[PDB]
């Protein structure tokens, strides 16, 4: 049969999909959501053997364990146990595109289990097995007898074992195929693995049972009244004595309850459903569910007899909320949302695609703590627990069918084909059938990157028809097709259009008002966070707040998909595409998250948190106007804290509880600001602090901040009389300046400061030289490959221009003595292939005080590509424990990604000044710095810097962080100007014009002195 | 041109058509027809089938066609004759002046049906003037209404030819037989004979 | 497999649907809609045998004519040849309502045909068989080897026989089921044949 190469056969003997069941036989346990004796986990130790193809599997295996098999933990992805290599390919299918066929060599996972079954489960009722996740297709045998077949690696497949089991010891046999016709619809950009990777369980239901139930909540005009409607279906023999009671609870209080026999209303000429019944419960003043306040009730549905004998009970958490699109806006409980979303894959650096509650909770808490309120299940239905958690913790969820055919050419080749309709359909219908009762799901998604085909329009309608309660969305085919209620592009820019033919990405602002367009636009993906990215994030936040119909988006994405590998010494390191011998592969493209695989945040996360703050501020005079962006709750767990500091030195501060209604404003007058004695700039910082712990945060949690410069007092204070005069020593080859026990040497042929001594201690390992390039970022690189250059990428433009190859030719090097100083003057050209790319002119004024004042003026040929930076660099001989500075921090920050950073006095261990991106590149910059301290040195001015043990050269020659080695001394990069990092997407130039170094002529000044 | 989908015998009528598990089988009966017949100019309208209630599978299917072949309207009478799965109000047996307010699926007078609040589609009966036996009494009343009302655009009489079959007597002479004449049970006797013409084409 | 009791399986190995074709190798003929030598009719006399259930069908049939068979015209409805009764039921299903199951006594019509294929058809190209109407489901074999399966008694079911015929005499065997899960979608007010 090769059922695995036939999309017309997606399963055999599989039971209907339904909401989460547990078959409680006690109503209070169902009420309390306690573990059910009728629902058992078979997770644990199973038997496993790997085969190269289904054909190589021995018949024997069906009746008995293969000696050669191993004992392994289930759930798991067999690649994570080393049986075979996980593959990381983005768009290109990991198998030849020749649908519906798959390779003859098809890795086969044979799992088996010997377990007990109680007679009580067999003497009556129905016993079924549930495979929550099997990637990608499988055959099931029970006690050597064939049961059935299942496809769709992202939804549970259930089978009735009733007739196959026997009291006592039983044997399950599971043959899992790595590739199947289903893989054609599973082309998501992530690691390609296989196995039984989600839960395995046994569920017992009575023969007369609840076979399905739908819970709906509808409201009056101002949501002060609701009707809970519960449609219940049964299976088994109908009898007049059967009844269904549905009861609604608010904690221990029973809110409402309705009982009725089966027999629904007339549907058509043939009657109604004798096997269903709809209970209707009235609820006054329901407590509404929202990401802000996730209030839930509990619905308990009891199947029982007229005398009161309980047969069984099913149950769910219910959130009272209404989702609707009205007048072009997506409303929740009647208010327009502002989605602070993120896409999130099910990924664990050690367990691969196996999800545990701990990691789930970890993610949800970080998310909330970081001001996210929404999540998109990229790109398949999630492990069941995910929904319980979102319901309870409060996240708006986009549930998405497991459908992605990116690999086809054109992309809708399979989706526009009626022969793939059925397969696609089940991916949609079974998702709905499973998740329809979770309040956290507020939107349905047709899947991802499958172009736009007719099957999509058909599927869009089915849903709208069966569940009018949630909008349907879908990005394929241009993001605004007839298959979507929401304009939901991926990587559309704020202001700049990308008019691709057939599927342009318009500026979002512009897309809204295209002729005839009226829908809401919420990006399904934006601000691609690969490496040192998120450049321009604020720009999205500013347009979302200004335009009502711009309702947010989903950042791409939450966590890097890196895998843990171990070196010969047994140490672990983070691996990406190709690191397993997988080819072809897409290397680092699997690492696009705000947090590392291990949950440690990337610097970008803080930028996200600050822009997604729910409190907005304005300052006027001594007045601070705080506006709440909450739609439902009052600022009941917030205090505003403020502080005024002169150049990092605290002058005053204070606190005020916030008491602002959702969308309201609150004015706070600051007390008169005592004048200040001394030059410097006053800065006002405010912080929103939650005094009390919550289900998602700890007491003290800071939820928002903002700063403003206040008055500045310029220094006009004339220095002071130098106790000494520096001496100049002129030689053939060098200009030397000596002052006290300090010495500086400027080489005459190079034109650079090559050595500086403190006493007899040399301070430099490499001379102080201009620097115009940076170890390319992921964004600079784009998709360019040595194997296939992308001439338009930033890195390729710089290469080709000779930026990395350009060498300093000296034009001038003079020394002059002034009244109290020695002045060195130098001029250097950087050329390549006869073209002058940059010209740097400087002065070094060393004075009586030992301060070295450096002035830098640079010219950039207009026709050369704009450089990554314009700074100086050097390798210091010393290494120091801390880095102290006066400027923006404390975390890494770049021009287009510095909003979250605060101007203040920061002090960190040197290592915190390096950002360990898996794929190394320029990193650790801090901008707007007025003073930098390292060891005995201090640099003063208005610059950008990074300090670390790694040169830019090493960084750029190194592809994996674990392979970096600290060099001798400390590498210091001090930039007058640095280019923005971009990130609108990571495969095409994305740095906004305003962040390019295009002025042509640049000036900066610096003071290097000892402390 | 109508898909080969009729599940009249289910209780309620849309038991299968509202069942996703049945969406695939159904889809192929709809998509295969279109793929085959979409180039015939004579086909001016697509039909989703007959007497299978109104199910979500119908809405889905309706949309598919709308998408793939916008050159022709889609009609379907199940579940009320005016659901979201039909471009045309296409009841069977609705009367001219007389309403038949059955629950869930009333059969309004045709004239009245067109102006129900919010209604704007054209109305063309998928079935009317049941010609069984000595029938067609009140035929002119439909024509009078179709001519006077722009949106009453006609209908399809039920039906063309008696489904009677030939049998031989002991003498070998032929005779017209209907339901039950073959030992078939249960059967619906003469209900299979409702044509304007006899099984050999002679006119009634 | 009991393919006829599973709405999840409506065909096996069937070719995509498409508008009428004739593969003319002459453009003037195509213009005038003249008969095409590439489109051959198999209509006429076939061998048919009737059974009460698919289980009653003997294996022998697959490779060899049943001496017990009759010669009958095709196309036809077997009720009209007297092998069984046609049923006139309006609304009530002629079979017990228990989707997607059907009765175990299920009239089975075993059609076969021996016919010739010229080498020319086999040296190059593709040879398909087209069944325009088969009520209500069937399995097809060619030269004793299984080819495919199909349902929907009112659309053409097509299969590639390219890899199964040989120059000269060939044998088709078609097992036709009266009732199938497709019968659930075929409850029209008319004779059940
Ligand atoms: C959006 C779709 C997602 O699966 C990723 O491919 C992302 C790019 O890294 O784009
Ligand atoms: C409309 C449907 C058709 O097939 C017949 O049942 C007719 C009455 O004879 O009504
Ligand atoms: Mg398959
Ligand atoms: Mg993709
Ligand atoms: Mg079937
Ligand atoms: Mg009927
Ligand atoms: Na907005
Ligand atoms: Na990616
Ligand atoms: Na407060
Ligand atoms: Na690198
Ligand atoms: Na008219
Ligand atoms: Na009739």
């Amino acid at each position: 049969r090769r059922d695995w190469e036939n999309p017309g056969v997606t399963q055999l003997n599989r039971l209907a999909a339904h909401p989460p069941f547990a078959s409680w036989r006690n109503s209070e346990e169902a009420r309390t959501d306690r573990p059910s004796q009728q629902l058992r986990s078979l997770n644990g130790e199973w038997r496993f053997a790997w085969f190269p193809a289904p054909e190589a599997v021995p018949e024997s295996w069906l009746e008995c364990d293969l000696p050669e098999a191993d004992t392994v933990v289930v759930p798991s992805n067999w690649q994570m146990h080393g049986y075979d290599a996980p593959i990381y390919t983005n768009v290109t299918y990991p198998i030849t595109v020749n649908p519906p066929f798959v390779p003859t060599e098809n890795p086969t996972g044979c799992y088996s289990l010997t377990f007990n079954v109680d007679e009580s489960w067999l003497q009556e009722g129905q016993t079924r097995i549930i495979f929550d996740g099997v990637n990608s297709a499988f055959h099931l045998w029970c006690n050597g007898r064939w049961v059935g077949y299942g496809q769709d690696s992202r939804l549970p497949s259930e089978f009735d074992l009733s007739a196959f089991l026997r009291a006592g010891e039983n044997r399950l046999a599971v043959m899992v195929l790595r590739w199947s016709d289903g893989s054609y619809l599973e082309d998501q950009d992530m690691w390609r693995m296989s196995g039984i990777f989600r839960d395995v369980s046994l569920l017992h239901k009575p023969t007369t049972q609840i076979s399905d139930f739908h819970v709906a909540t509808r409201f009056n005009d101002d949501f002060s009244r609701a009707v809970l409607e519960a449609e219940v279906q049964m299976c088994g023999e109908l009898r007049d004595y059967l009844r269904v009671t549905v009861s609604l609870w608010q904690g221990e209080t029973q809110v409402a309850s309705g009982t009725a026999p089966f027999g629904g209303e007339i549907i058509d000429e043939r009657g109604g459903y004798a096997d269903r019944v709809t209970l209707r419960l009235n609820v006054e003043n329901p407590k509404l569910w929202s990401a802000e306040i996730p209030n839930l009730y509990r619905a308990v549905v009891e199947l029982h007899t007229a005398d009161g004998t309980l047969i069984e009970a099913e149950a769910c958490d219910v959130g009272f909320r209404e989702v609707r699109i009205e007048n072009g806006l997506l409303l929740l409980n009647g208010k327009p949302l502002l989605i602070r979303g993120v896409n999130r894959h099910e990924h664990h650096p050690l367990h691969g695609q196996v999800m545990d509650e701990q990691t789930m909770v970890q993610d949800i808490l970080l998310m909330k703590q970081n001001n996210f309120n929404a999540v998109r299940c990229s790109h398949y239905p999630n492990h069941p627990l995910w929904y319980t958690l979102c319901d309870r913790y409060g996240l708006y969820v986009v549930d998405e069918a497991n459908i992605e055919t990116h690999g086809m050419v054109p992309m809708n080749r399979l989706t526009d084909d009626p022969r793939w309709l059925p397969a696609m359909s089940e991916r949609v219908t079974r998702m709905v059938q499973r998740d329809r009762n979770h309040p956290s799901v507020i939107i349905w998604s047709l899947g991802n990157e499958s172009g736009h085909g007719a099957n999509h329009d058909a599927l869009y309608r089915w849903i709208k028809s069966v569940d009018p309660s949630r909008p349907v969305q879908y990005e394929g085919g241009g993001a605004d097709t007839t298959a979507t209620d929401i304009i939901c592009p991926m990587y559309a820019r704020v202001d700049e259009d990308q008019p691709f033919p057939a599927v342009p990405k318009w500026s979002i602002k512009k897309w809204l008002s295209l002729p005839g367009e009226t829908r809401p636009l919420i990006l399904c993906e934006y601000a691609h966070a690969m490496g040192n990215s998120l450049g321009g994030f604020a720009k999205y936040w500013q347009a979302f707040r200004q335009y009502p119909r711009l309702q947010g988006g989903f950042v791409w994405d939450w966590v890097d998909q890196s895998l843990i590998k171990y070196d010969e010494n047994g140490n672990p390191w983070s691996a990406y595409g190709g690191d397993f011998g997988d080819t072809p592969n897409d290397r680092q493209f699997c690492m696009n998250g705000l947090v590392f695989a291990d949950r440690t945040p990337h610097p970008a996360l803080t930028e996200a948190k600050h822009q997604q703050q729910f409190f907005q501020f304005r300052l006027s005079g001594q007045t601070i106007e705080v506006t709440s962006e909450y739609l439902f709750r009052h600022s009941d767990n917030e205090l505003l804290h403020w502080m005024v500091a002169l150049d990092g030195k605290p002058l005053a501060s204070g606190e005020v509880p916030l008491d602002v209604a959702p969308q309201g404003k609150q004015l706070i007058e600051l007390p008169e600001l005592p004048q200040p004695e001394s030059a410097g700039q006053l800065w006002l910082t405010v912080r929103v602090v939650q005094p009390n712990a919550t289900a998602w945060s700890e007491a003290g949690h800071i939820s928002a901040w903002q700063q403003w410069r206040l008055a500045e007092n310029l220094s006009v204070t004339l220095p002071a009389a130098s106790h000494a005069i520096p001496h100049l020593t002129t030689s053939e080859m060098d200009f030397c300046i000596e002052l006290g026990n300090k010495r500086w040497q400027f080489n005459r042929q190079s034109g650079f400061l090559s050595q500086m001594w403190i006493g007899d201690k040399k301070q430099l390992l490499t001379p102080l030289r201009d620097q115009f390039t940076r170890a390319p970022l992921d964004n600079d690189i784009g998709v360019s490959e040595a194997t296939r250059i992308d001439p338009n990428a930033w890195v390729e433009r710089w290469k080709a221009a000779g930026h990395y190859q350009a060498e300093a030719a000296l034009l001038q090097c003079t020394a002059d003595t002034l009244a109290d100083a020695v002045l060195i003057t130098t001029a250097h050209a950087w050329q390549h292939q006869g073209k002058t790319l940059f010209i740097s002119r400087k002065t070094y004024r060393i004075d009586g005080s030992g301060q070295m004042a450096i002035t830098v003026d640079v010219e950039v040929a207009s026709d050369t590509p704009h450089p990554a930076r314009i700074g100086l660099n050097c390798q210091l001989a010393q290494v120091a424990e801390r880095v102290n500075w006066l400027g923006l921090g404390p975390q890494e920050n770049y021009p287009d990604r510095l909003t979250a950073a605060c101007f203040d006095r920061w002090d960190l261990p040197l290592s915190d000044m390096y950002t360990p991106y898996v794929f190394p590149s320029e990193n650790g910059l801090r901008c707007g710095t007025r003073e930098l301290n390292y060891g005995p040195h201090q640099w003063r001015g208005d610059f950008q810097f990074n300090i670390s043990r790694y040169s830019q050269q090493q960084l750029m020659e190194t592809s994996h962080r674990h392979l970096l080695h600290a060099e001798e001394g400390t590498w210091l990069n001090i930039d007058g100007f640095h280019m923005g990092i971009g990130g609108d997407d990571s495969w095409s130039p994305s740095v906004s014009a305003e962040f390019q170094l295009s002025a042509g002529r640049y000036h900066y000044q610096l003071v290097w002195c000892q402390k």
